Parts: C-alpha cells; structure tokens; sequence
C-alpha cells in the first residue's frame, strides 16, 4: 500500500528524467536517489519550509526525528498521496503532489507542527504554521487533529481552527474556513466527519458537526449541524 | 498598437528613474535598457520564475523560445497592459502591471505553460503552473485556453481547469473559480465568452457558459449559464 | 501602554530562548537586543520586506526613517498588537503577532507605504504595495487610511481600495474585499468605521458605510449601508 | 587559428557533455543549461560568466546582457577564450576536457571576465570594469587590472594569488601559475608593469617588477623576483633573479 | 589511535559547545544546530561539509547524502578528521579548542572535503570529483587534485594558495602553512609531484617541484624553493633550497 | 589628523559619489544606497561591512548592529579608517577615488572587520571574534588574528594571502602587498610575531618570521625571508634577507 505508492513514484520519475533533461537531476534529488517515501518527503518539506533562519539541512533532521518516533505520519502521506490521484483528474501521477502541490505540503507539514506541539515544543511548531501560511496560504493550528486519506486541492486560502476535527477521506478546496463564530471559549470549531467533501469558499464556523459523506456547496456558510450522508448550501447553509 | 505601449513604458521609466534613486537601476534593468516589450518580458518572467531549482538566467531561454515560436504571445501581453491600465483606475501607467502586478505576471506565466503544454512539454508545465501558484496564488492549468486584453486585478486567490476557455477582453477579481461540479470526467469547466466581467469571490461551476457583455457579481456560484448581456448574483445565481 | 507591552514583549523572549535553542538566537536578534518596540519592528520588517532589489539592510533605514518623522506609527502598532492577543483567543503572547504574524506584518508594511505616499514618494509605496501583497497575500492601497489597534486575523486574501476607509479597534478576516462597484471613478470606497468586525469571505462595495460596534457575517456581500451597532448577513446583506 | 578553434572546441565540448550528462545525473541539468542547450561557446560563456559574476547588487541575468553586448560588439574575445581553452587543455597534464576550463576553471573564467572589464575600461565605462575587477578578485582571487593587455592562449591555472598591474603586457600562448606577481617596483609612476612576450612560462609565486622585458620563450623559476630584463629562450631563476 | 581519537574530540567538542552557547548568544543556535544536536564527529561534520561546500548547482541537503554515503562506506575519513582535528589543537598556539577546526578553518575544511573527492576519484566518480575540487578552489582557496594521496594528522593552516598535484603524496603528521606548492617542474608527465613523508613541517610559501621525496622529520623554509631531495631529518631552506 | 581627515574624506566620496551615480546607470542605486544615503562615513561603512560580512548564520541587519556598537563604543575605528582610505588615495597609483577603497577593496574591508574583531576581542567577546577573522579569512583571503595591534594608514592592496599572527604589532602608515606573512619560526610560544614600526613597506610576498623589529621607514623586498632585525631607513632583501 506504502511500497507501493513508493514503486511507482520512482518509475515516474526515471521516465520524467528522460524527458525532461532540465529537471531531471531535480528527480534524480527529490525521488530518484531515495530508498523509500520517509526519505523524499523529509527532503521534499526540508526544501519547502527553509528559511535564512531554518535552512534545509537543520529541518531535516527535524522531520526525521518525529518520522523515526511516529512512522504512522508516512503511511498517512501516502494515503494523502493515493487520494488527491484517483480524486483530482488533472492529476494522472502519484509523484505530483510530494513534487508539487503546496495543499500536499502544507498538509506533511501540519503533521510535523502537530508532533511538535504535542510534545510540548508549542514555540516551534507555531514558527512553522505561520511559515506554511505564508509560504502556501494555508493556515492549519497544529493543535488541530486531522486524519490520513486527506486532499487540499487547489489548496489557497485555507484556516483551520485550534479545537477543530477532520476525519479520514476528507476532502477540501480553496478558501475553505473551519472557524469560530464569536464569545464561545474552550470548544468552538466544526468537527468534520469521515468521507466528506467541502467546496469552494465555504465557510463553516462553530463548535458544530458535518456528519460522514457529506457534501458542502461552494460559497456556502454553515453554521448548523449537518447529518450523515446529506448535502448543505447557500449563505446560511440548509438542506437540499 | 504594440510600439506605442513600449514607446510609453519607456518614457514612464526615465521619470521614475529620476524621482526614485533607490530603484533607478531595477527600472535601468527591467525597462530601459531594453529595445522592446518580449525583451522587457522575458526579463521580467524569468526573475518571477526564478528557484533553487531554474535560476531567472535558464528560465529567459525558455521564454525567449516561446516568443520566438509564437510572437502573438507578447501582443497578447501588450493588450492585457492596455486593458488592466484603462480598466484599474488606480494603475495609471502602463509600466505598472509589467512591473509589479502579480495577475499580469501569472497571466504571463500561464501562456509560457500553454506553449510548452501544447508542444508535449508537458512535466515543465506542470512545474511552472504551481510555481506560479505558489509565487503568485494564481492556480490556471496550462491545458485551459485564455485570450488577449485580460485583466486579473488583486488576483490573490483564483483557479482554473483544464478544460476551461476565457475569450478576449474578459476581467476576472481576487478568489474566482472556474471550477468543475461533481463526477463528469472529460468536458468539465466554464465557457467564459467575450468582454464579461467576473467580480470577488465568484464560484463558477461545471460545463456551463458565460455569453458576451456579461456581469457576475461578488460572492456569486454559478451552477446555470448566463445568456449575452445580462446580469447574474447571489448563491446560486439567478438574473436581475 | 507602550513601554509596558514592550517589557512583556521582552519578558516572553526570554523565557522562548530558554526552551527552544533552535530560535534563541533568532528571538535574541529580533527582540531580545532590541532596547523599544520600534527597533524591533524596524528589524522585523526589513526582512519581510526585504528582495533583491532592496535588501533588509537598506529598507530599514527607510523604516527608521519614516518612525523618527512619525512616532506614532509604533503606538498604533503597539495597540495592533494589544488588539490581536485579546481578540484572538489561539494568540496567548503579546510577540506573537510581531514575530509571526503576516497580517500584523503586512498591516504595518502599509503604514510604511502610507507615510511614503503622503509625502510624495509614490513610486516606492506602488513597490511596497505588491511586495506585501506577493510576500503576505494583503492588497491594501497606501491611499487607503486605517487606524490603531486593527486585526487583520489569518489575513490571507484582504484587499483594500485607494479611497477605503477603516478606523480604530476594527477586525478584519481573510478574503474581505473593501473594493469598487462599477463606473463611479473618484470616491468609491467602503468607509468602515470603529469597532467593526467582518467575518471571512466579506466582499463589501461601494462608497458605502458601516457604522459603530457591527457585524458582517461569513459569505456576506455588503451592498447597503449598516447603521451603527446592527449585524448585517448574506448575499445581498440584510439586517438580522 | 582562433576562428577554426572556435568550433573544434565547442564541437567537442558539446560531446563531452552528452557523455558527461548521461554518467552523473546530480550534474546533468547543470551541463544541460551551460553546455547542451547552447550552440556555440559564446552564449555557453557568457552564460557562465554571468552566473560567476552574479552578485546582489548586479544578478546574472542583467551581467549576461553585458557580456553579451561586449561580445556583439567584439567577437574576438569568444575566439581568444577558444585559444585559452585550448591552451589549458593541451598544456595542464591535469585537464583532459575542453569543458573543464569552461565549467570549472576560476583562471579561466577571470581571464575572460577581464576581457569583459577591458572591453568597458576602452569604451569609458570605467566605474563598471572596477566594480567587476575587484567582484573577480573576492571571487576567484585574480586580480587584473582592467587597463592591463593580454592577448590569448594564455592558460592561468591554478589561478589563486595572481596580481597583474594597469601598464602590464602579457602577450599570446603565456602560462602563469599561482602567485605570480606582474608589477611595480614602488619607485615609479606610469609606465611601471612588465612587458611579458609571447610562450613564456612563468612559475609559482614569481614577482616580476618593472617595466622591464621578459623575452620569448623564456622560463621564469617558481619563487623568482625578476628585477632585470630576461632575453628570450632564457631562464630566469633566483631571488633576485639570474640568467642560469 | 584514530578511533580512540574520534570519541576524545567528539566529546571535548560538545563541552566546548554547550559553553559557547551560553556565552554567545548570537551564534547560540549556530552552535546547536550544528554541533549538539549530533552525538558523534561524523554527522556534524557531514553538517559542516554540507553547508560549506553548497552552491546553487548543488545545496547543502544534496551534498550532505553524498557526504554520508562516503562516510558509511569509508568511515576511517572520520577517524583521519579527527586526527587533523587533534593535529590543529595541538600544533597550531593560536587554537584553544577542538571545536575551531571544525567550525571556522577552512584548511581543515577543504582538507575533509578532498577527502570525499578522493573516495568520489577512486569510485570512478570522477565529473563530481572535479566538480568539487573546483568548487574547494573558489570557496576555501585550497586545490587539492583528487588523486592525491593524502593521510592524517595534517594541520592545514592557515591554507590559502595551496596547491597540490594528482600524484602527490602527503603522510601522517605533516605541517603545512600558507602558499605551500607540491607540483611539477614542468618537464614531466606521468608520476611527477613530491612525496612528503611523516611529521614533516613545510613553511609557508614553499614549492616543491618534481617527483622528489622529503624525508620524515624534515623541515623545508619559508619561501623555499626545493628541487632536490631532501633527507630525513633535515632543515632544507633557500632559492633553491639548500640542506642547512 | 584623523578627525579631520574624516570630513575631507567623506567629502570627497559624496562627491564622487553623485558624478559616479550620473555616469552608470546599472550601479546607481548602488552608490545611492551606499554612499548618498549616508551623511558621515561611519553610517556608510557600517553598512559596507554589514553586507560583506554577511552570511546565513548572520546576515547584514545583524552584524551591523554589532558594527555601530562598536563605532558608538570606540569611533577612534571610524577615524583609523579615513585614514587607511587617505593612505590607499595617495599611495596606490591606480586608485583615483576615495570610494574605491570603501566601496571595493577587499584588503581595505579585511583591515576594518579586524577592527571590528579586535574591539569584541578586547571586549571578552572572543567566540565572535574568531567567527569574524575566519569569515573575513574566507571571504577576502586576509587573514588577521584579532590580538594583533594594528594602527592607521595602513594600506592592504592587493591583500589576497596576507597572514597576521596573535602577537604581531603594525604600526601606523605601513604598505603591505599580496602575500605577506607576519607569523613565527615555529620554535616558540608566546610574544612570536614580528614588530613593524612606522612607515614601513613590505612587498609581496614577504614572510617575516619571529618577533623580531622592522624598524621605521625600512623596506622590505618582495619575495624576501626576514629572520633579523632591520634597522630603521634601510632596505632587507633575499632569502634569507640581507641588509642591502
Ligand atoms: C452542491 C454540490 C456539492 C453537489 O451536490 P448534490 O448533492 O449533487 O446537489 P445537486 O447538484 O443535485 O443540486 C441540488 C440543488 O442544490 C443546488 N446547489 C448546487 N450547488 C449549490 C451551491 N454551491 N450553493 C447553493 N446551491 C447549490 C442546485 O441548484 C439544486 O437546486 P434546485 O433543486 O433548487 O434547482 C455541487 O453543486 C458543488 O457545489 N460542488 C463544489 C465543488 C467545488 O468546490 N468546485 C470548485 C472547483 S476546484
Ligand atoms: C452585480 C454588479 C456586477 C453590478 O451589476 P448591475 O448589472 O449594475 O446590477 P445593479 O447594481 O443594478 O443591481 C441590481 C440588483 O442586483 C443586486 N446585486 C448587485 N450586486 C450583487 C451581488 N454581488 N450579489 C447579489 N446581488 C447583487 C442589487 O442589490 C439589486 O437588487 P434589487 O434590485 O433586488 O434591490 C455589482 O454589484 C458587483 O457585484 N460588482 C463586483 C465588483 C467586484 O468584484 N469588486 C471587488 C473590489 S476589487
Ligand atoms: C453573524 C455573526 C457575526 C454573529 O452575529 P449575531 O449578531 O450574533 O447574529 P446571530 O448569531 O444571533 O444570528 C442571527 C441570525 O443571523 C443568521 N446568521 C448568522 N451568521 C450568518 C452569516 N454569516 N450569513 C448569513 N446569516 C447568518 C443566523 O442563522 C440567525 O438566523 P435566523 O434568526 O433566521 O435563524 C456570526 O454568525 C459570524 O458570521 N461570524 C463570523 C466570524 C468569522 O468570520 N469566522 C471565521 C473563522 S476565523
Ligand atoms: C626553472 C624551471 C622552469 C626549469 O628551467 P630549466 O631551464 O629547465 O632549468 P634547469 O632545471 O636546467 O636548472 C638550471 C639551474 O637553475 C636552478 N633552478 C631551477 N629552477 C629553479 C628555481 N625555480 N629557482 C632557483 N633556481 C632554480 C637549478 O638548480 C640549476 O642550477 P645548477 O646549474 O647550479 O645545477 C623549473 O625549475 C621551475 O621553476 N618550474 C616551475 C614550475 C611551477 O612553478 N609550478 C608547477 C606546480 S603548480
Ligand atoms: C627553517 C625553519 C623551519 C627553522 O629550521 P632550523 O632547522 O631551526 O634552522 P635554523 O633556524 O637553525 O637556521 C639555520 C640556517 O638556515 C637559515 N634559515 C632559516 N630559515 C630559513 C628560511 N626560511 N629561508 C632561508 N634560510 C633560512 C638561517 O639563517 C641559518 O643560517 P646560518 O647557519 O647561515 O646562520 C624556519 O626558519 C622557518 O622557515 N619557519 C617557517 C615558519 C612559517 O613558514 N610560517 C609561520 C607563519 S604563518
Ligand atoms: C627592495 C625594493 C623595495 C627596492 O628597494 P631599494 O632600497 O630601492 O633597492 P635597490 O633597487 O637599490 O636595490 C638594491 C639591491 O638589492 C637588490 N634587490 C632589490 N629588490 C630586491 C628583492 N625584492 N629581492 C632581492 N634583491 C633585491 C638589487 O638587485 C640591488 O642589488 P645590487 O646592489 O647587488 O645591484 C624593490 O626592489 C621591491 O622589492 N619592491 C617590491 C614591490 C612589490 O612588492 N610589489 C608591487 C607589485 S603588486
């Protein structure tokens, strides 16, 4: 399932080498000369979260110590990677998203501030949230829980919330905000369920729920529960 | 039509130049001493594109291949200059947009990917296409069509499919999508027709079409087609 | 008031320092040998401004400059500071914003733009104004005129118009456009007034207003004038 | 002669990068953009002049502009650099490639920055040959003065140390190794630097001071300070140096 | 011995770090990215290699998987990077710490780069060997052929302008400053260069020319000119050198 | 004296400055930054530094903080510097403006980074010292230790090579060229280094080793290895030297 996404990210890429001779030692770095995915995707980020004051080399070590302590985070990459292929059209190869989509990295890189705050390293892993959301426009508080399977398509725009939820097989594009309402402390961000699937600028604010299988409509606002298997809209969002 | 925008560019510059001592050399640089717009362009491009990966010196060869192989790419510039100066009242000079306007560039950058998609270059493209993406928040596939005298003000935001088409003289605002609907693999995205108008926010959904003369207003999702000449809002988006 | 969010400023760097050594000398360089806030901000804003064609070094001199012939540029941007921690809730640190946070960053990078603006260097604030909104996704016109203790939250995709207005102790979020409408050349520009906020995605146009302690809601288009002290929601914005 | 070497030697340095692109793919999009997308040696050199020169204040795409007007204006200073890569490749034992010098050589690339400073220095831009003198200095540590004359075949390796001064000569099929000094005695204004003829190899850490003669064919001993002229098929040795 | 070597400096480099640290805050991170957040010599060296040898052609990410692909196949180059470490530290009065070499000295530096070209040399990797003998060249002003054959405890200070050639040998123990020079007469081709045995000191400013051996022990001059062979034990000194 | 010199000399480089920004376009915003913007020379090699000290563990913004502290602390370094750039005017003959030292001269910015050095060096601040000295070693190829005592009007053209040990002591108005060395024999610890007085000129190339005395207004030949005193008024020339 992983050895395998693997196999066939480095046969992409030997064939992208051979026809594309400027890039292709750009390949042989990124893909070609690594044994497996923890290998290319801690290299991948390194690249994408250097800074004057984090270069590359001191980063990588980073995301290799919490890949060492926590292996889970590969294999979620990988089901992130399978989702956006057979989900996206435009997409028609696996090493698409670990080389170049910035909802890929964005999302690798939330894992690594989610390990970080959690082992109680919070100065660090608010340094790199707010190096993601100026780097790729995604703005995810590492505090928040987010499962394996996931896409962030087009992903430019999107806020997630401190106390916020999102489960496995989600879905998600541009502008889509998981945010709070106004007074409520503690709890307040959506707990986005299993399976479901949210459109183009939603918003979608409070301590609420959008149950498995889901649909949200582009430009909606839903500020009310939505059950299993249905389907909200408009501004505000109700059933249709 | 062409030469007259240079002829302008030009003398803007050597005004700028002698009002702004700390970016005399940048307008030396990227305008002055150049002879006409492609070269100016070609400058221009290859430093927005610039990375690790394809210093600005590598990406000018490109651009200057594609100009070479296709010339109406630089008239296109030269009237997607004229449009953003008479249609933004707050750019008043044509050197603007060459300069600093971030839609201009991206627009730019798309066609330099519409050529090398066109050709079969198509892992280049891909590579330029979220380079720009990440650069500029500006996420146009390089398989879609777009044509001359467009305006992307603000553009912050917008994205658009594969399959899509914008015509001439059209002006599109910050977060627009020209998106796919839901399951229809082949055909899947906006006719967008001549001189329409596209305002904030607009979600645009689905194999539709947007006739001539056209208004989508801010916030609006588009799921029916607009006839010539009308006037569509609100969500989803019904004539008034 | 100022001195006194500077000390605590200094205070949190300490102890930052202290628990994670990977920064101590980043927090040591940005703040903690710093003797007041506007040194601190100067230095903070020359690397985010910083490019090529003007390097940190040489735009802090112009930083420096415009706080020593306006002062109170660093006690607006001490109440912008005060503003975020309290009104942000994921915010528990008063050099939060300072350190990380692009829409305090972009916010005061305007300020710069204004005071070049007004004092007849137009040409720099024009290339300050699209650096901020390629580094920080924030297009606010120098023109524009904003007061003290302003949060731009998440601040991904805000846009501002030349002849916009905002005033003191408002929030602003992601994606708000205070833009045009269609023809009306000279004014034509929201005059936001104190203690607003606007939730995500607010398109709001014309040369409207909306007065006192109000409300716009997530989604909202903003055709029609608020009074003081109401809520205003949806596509068209009615009172509720 | 120097046109004919202008293509041999981008005839062969194409080949070697085909074979080179094909043995170490980490390189390979390196020889790609220097070597393989170009079709004569002058746009390969000024591409790699450009990114050796680039700096903050002046980046690669503005100095290729520059190098290329230069070589607009005078093509001979694309087929002396033919000669100098020729030079290097059949006179170091060490180099085995015409790419070597192109790609890697700091001798190589100082010389033909110099040629550029020249060109600016007799065209009156003056301001700008300093500016990119001393940029060659901090970079690949040659220092040459850009009112200095030197013609072609000249092979510079390795080059690090080398000091040429504003009156000096060094004319065709001249090899200069390290350290080497062509100067001033301290005592005069104006006409003061050597006049080196044509063949003479000078060794390591020589100074040579004066505006004094060394005639063709000499050799000039590693660690020699040569204060009196030097007749040709001679050498020089010692400090200060003698005819042995 | 070497790897007892390679535990006594690791450890003496880390005490030495966590004491900068707390006195210089502004390299504080510095010091801990790149040497207490590592438990052995080899992954900070890997680290300062890396950094040191990064260009645009080839980051640091890049080379640091070169760098520790060399070292898990030949991990006595770490063992020899300690002894020169070890060498510096007790050689050279200036250097008080162990840290030094590794941090700042670029002739420690370009010494443990050379090393990796000549395992890339000896591998059949000979386009990235050169690639970064060059690039030592530019960066730290040392150019070291990768064929050399160089071993351990070698104090490279203070090493702008060395040179040495492709058949050069360099034995245990050797002391060279500044400007040394171990090349060719120029007559030759094939085996040419000097063979420089153990615990020999050469000043700064030396050439040694030819296929002549400098016997161990031995100290050559300042400024010394050396074309003869020189005997165990000896001072050699002069243009040319004579046994003194 | 060097207090007035400071004004006669920034003068002089504003000057210059205007007519250099008219006359080249491509550095104009170069010469505006550097040297327009600025109303006394300290501002503008403040910044000078800052730039050419910068690196990625400290960048420009940083170190000039650590350069104006200095210059707050002691602004005698400021006066030292018009000094050193009067000396460079009237005694190099190819320098013809007050700004080609500040602006370009890698030996002129080696000089007052060891100023910077030797302040944070007498300050306890010894860590960063050693940073500098080995950055300023890297990026200009002068090497200085930051305990050596150095004075004003000192002139370092072409200074690729220069070596400056701990204990060695340079006074004012002295001339040294390329590849100069000031360093030990090797047989002691402790005071070691030479002890040059005023007025001296050292030619490229030299190595005085010991502590021993050049006394004033004496000149050293190129090429030459001091081993003895040399009285005041008096030429030393050879290897060894002689008094000639
Ligand atoms: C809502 C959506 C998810 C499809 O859901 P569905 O369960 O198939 O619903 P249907 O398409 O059958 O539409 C049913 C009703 O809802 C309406 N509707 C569909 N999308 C809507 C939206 N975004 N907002 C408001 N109403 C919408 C339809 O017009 C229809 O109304 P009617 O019955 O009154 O005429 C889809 O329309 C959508 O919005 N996809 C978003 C994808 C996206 O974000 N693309 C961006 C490009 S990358
Ligand atoms: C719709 C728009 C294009 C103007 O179209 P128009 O053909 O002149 O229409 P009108 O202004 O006459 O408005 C007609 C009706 O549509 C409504 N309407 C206008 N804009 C609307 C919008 N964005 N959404 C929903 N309804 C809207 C009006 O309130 C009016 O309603 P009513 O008759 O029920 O009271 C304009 O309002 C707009 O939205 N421009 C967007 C520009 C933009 O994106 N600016 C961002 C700043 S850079
Ligand atoms: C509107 C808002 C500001 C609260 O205003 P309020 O004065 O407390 O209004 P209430 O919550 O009492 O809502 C009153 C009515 O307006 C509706 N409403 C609330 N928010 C709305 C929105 N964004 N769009 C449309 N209608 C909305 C409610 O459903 C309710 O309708 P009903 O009475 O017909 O059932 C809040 O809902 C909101 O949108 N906050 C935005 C914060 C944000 O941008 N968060 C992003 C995360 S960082
Ligand atoms: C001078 C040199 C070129 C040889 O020239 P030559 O005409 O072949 O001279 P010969 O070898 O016959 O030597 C002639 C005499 O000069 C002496 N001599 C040779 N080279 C000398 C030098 N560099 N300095 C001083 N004396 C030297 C010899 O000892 C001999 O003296 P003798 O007649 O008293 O025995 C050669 O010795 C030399 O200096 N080569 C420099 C190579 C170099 O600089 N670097 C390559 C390494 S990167
Ligand atoms: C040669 C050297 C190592 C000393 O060796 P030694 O065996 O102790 O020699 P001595 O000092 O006894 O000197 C012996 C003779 O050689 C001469 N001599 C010494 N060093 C000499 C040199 N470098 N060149 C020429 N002659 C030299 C002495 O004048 C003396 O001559 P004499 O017998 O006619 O009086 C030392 O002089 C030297 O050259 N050190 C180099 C240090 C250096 O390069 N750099 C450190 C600064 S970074
Ligand atoms: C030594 C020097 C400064 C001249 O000093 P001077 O007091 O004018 O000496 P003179 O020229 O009268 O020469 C005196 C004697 O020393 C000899 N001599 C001069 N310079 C010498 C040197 N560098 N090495 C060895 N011997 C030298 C002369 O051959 C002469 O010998 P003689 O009496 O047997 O004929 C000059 O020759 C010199 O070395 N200048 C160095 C310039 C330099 O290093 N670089 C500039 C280029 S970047």
């Amino acid at each position: 399932e992983l050895e395998i996404v693997w196999k066939n990210i480095k046969a992409e890429a030997r064939a992208l080498a051979d026809c594309e001779p400027m890039l292709a030692s750009f390949y042989h770095a990124t893909l070609l000369k690594h044994e497996n995915l923890g290998s290319a995707l801690s290299y991948m980020l390194a690249n994408k979260l250097a800074s004057p004051i984090m270069p590359a080399i001191a980063i990588r070590e980073v995301v290799e110590e919490a890949y060492a302590a926590d292996p889970e985070m590969i294999a979620s990459a990988a089901c992130d990677i399978q989702a956006v292929r057979t989900r996206d059209p435009a997409v028609d190869k696996y090493s698409t998203p670990l080389l170049y989509l910035k909802g890929f990295h964005a999302l690798q890189a939330y894992r690594i501030g989610h390990w970080l705050w959690n082992k109680g390293r919070r100065a660090l892993a608010i340094f790199l949230q707010n190096q993601v959301s100026v780097s790729f426009q995604v703005d995810i508080h590492p505090a928040a829980k987010i499962g394996r399977g996931i896409m962030l398509d087009h992903a430019t725009g999107i806020v997630v919330g401190e106390t916020a939820v999102i489960e496995d097989d989600v879905s998600i594009l541009q502008s889509v905000t998981l945010g709070g309402t106004g007074k409520t402390s503690g709890d307040r961000h959506p707990k986005i369920r299993e399976g479901v699937m949210i459109g183009a600028g939603a918003k979608i604010l409070g301590n609420i729920e959008v149950g498995r299988g889901a649909k949200i409509g582009a430009g909606s606002v839903v500020l009310q529960p939505v059950p299993p298997h249905t389907t909200a809209a408009g501004v505000p969002a109700r059933i249709v």
